[PDB]
């Protein structure tokens, strides 16, 4: 199984750079507007306790280069909107793409256009988290990187990035500047929740390799929310809804099995092992491929 | 350690959808000239063994349906080159980038843009095997999708993709018309080789793994190229040349661990396994990074 991320055509257009005094960072361009993170404005030694209403009274709309590559624009109106600066331009992208923002939910997936200093280098697929982090491993140096989703001609913007937690984690934010998670844009004792495993996307991830060729793993045994969500707390699991059970309704219904004899096949994996057999080439449970995203492959 | 892909922005401009008659897939529109696989002219019963330039002859300039989105082409000049379908279009694209056709050597690693009937749906990173397939998993009714590169402004295509083989990998040809290996374009007795591993991209991914964090897997054991493709031979992994070691040198330097004690440390792994420890996040020995991947990357 291939982790597929979205084509980032239509966000590469937005992609520009803000250079705050030392400081350079990725920006997003839409319509006469510019958005990011605005930790820019924060001189490292800020950084370990800023005063953001102080720091933006004292810069003003000379102080930002926005650069969309070779073309330089000009600040005509800098705002802060919670943790993000939102910086009115001049002229109007004439690349914007329709676009929304959402505040996705954890256990959600999105591609992330990385670029660095203006200029998109890389395309991949993450997820979101449970205790609100991304497993994002390099998004050094691309603060303004952004998050997203396409539906035929409509992109779902979701996240910027603005953290490089201390345990190697990546914290961000919606495009409406409110943080995933209880975490601040602030280089201070910022803990991480101990992390669970999304257990909706690993039953999504089991159905996709009954659909491929896969199906060993599968038994005549059968299990309830009650039981399943009792093993799922012992082996640090998301405890399974309702709702997820409803959700994985079509991908139960394309392989012909129920999703509480997927949910007994999993109870057995996590008390059983694996014993160096792959599922889908992988020898560990996978679980960054939300159902919607298995569906949209199959 | 995340799997990068090239933004497919560049490449999404020249995906068009060529229809001949009850066969539609994807097409590559590069100035006035549209690529797309050449058994798009076969209808199915004839995919057992056709007689191609026959099939051509019958066919005419008004049998392929070239359409970019909305709007549609024109053929006025229809072509076979080698196992790949010439069409000279009357309109030359608007959104053409600066292209190059490169053949890729086994072991090196591209992007690939998956599209269904001319529109772009996904995009991911994959290596081209030692047999000379690729393990796209899911390429599945997407014939005509390509491989590529890029450099700062220049797309290095090298890859389109013809046939899913009776074994779930992924056999096609670059942008030349000319497959990658033994295999042609008809659905016969076509038995890929046996798969080796890419040692080169092993030691790099351990590289990276030295870079992030991961440290456990070195020991003081050192060994030349003699007796490590000796043992290299045993778990059906690539010899390794000497320009190979003289590829790894701008890594070594940078973590200050030597290649051919690199290569100590691979042979302790394969000899000793693991033991349920992670490299990178991962309980296997990852071959799909090349050592430029990790370098762009770091």
């Amino acid at each position: 199984f291939r982790k597929m991320a979205f084509p980032s055509g239509k966000v590469e257009g937005c992609m520009v750079q803000v250079t705050c005094g030392t400081t350079t960072l990725n920006g997003l361009w839409l319509d006469d507007t510019v958005y990011c993170p605005r930790h820019v404005i924060c001189t490292a030694e800020d950084m370990l306790n800023p005063n953001y209403e102080d720091l933006l009274i004292r810069k003003s709309n000379h102080s930002f280069l926005v650069q969309a590559g070779n073309v330089q624009l000009r600040v005509i109106g800098h705002s802060m909107q919670n943790c993000l600066l939102r910086l009115k331009v001049d002229t109007s992208n004439p690349k914007t793409p329709k676009y929304k923002f959402v505040r996705i939910q954890p256990g959600q997936t999105f591609s992330v256009l990385a670029c660095y200093n203006g200029s998109p280098s890389g395309v991949y697929q993450c997820a979101m988290r449970p205790n609100h982090t991304i497993k994002g491993s390099f998004l050094n140096g691309s603060c303004g990187s952004v998050g997203f989703n396409i539906d035929y001609d409509c992109v779902s913007f979701c996240y910027m990035h603005h953290m490089e937690l201390p345990t190697g984690v990546h914290a961000g934010t919606d495009l409406e500047g409110k943080f995933y998670g209880p975490f601040v844009d602030r280089q201070t004792a910022q803990a991480a929740g101990t992390d669970t495993t999304i257990t909706l996307n690993v039953l999504a991830w089991l159905y996709a390799a009954v659909i491929n060729g896969d199906r060993w793993f599968l038994n005549r045994f059968t299990t309830t929310l009650n039981d399943f969500n009792l093993v799922a707390m012992k082996y640090n699991y998301e405890p399974l809804t309702q709702d997820h059970v409803d959700i994985l309704g079509p991908l139960s219904a394309q392989t012909g099995i129920a999703v509480l004899d997927m949910c007994a096949a999993l109870k057995e994996l996590l008390q059983n092992g694996m014993n160096g057999r792959t599922i889908l080439g992988s020898t560990i449970l996978e679980d960054e491929f939300t159902p919607f995203d298995v569906v949209r492959q199959c």
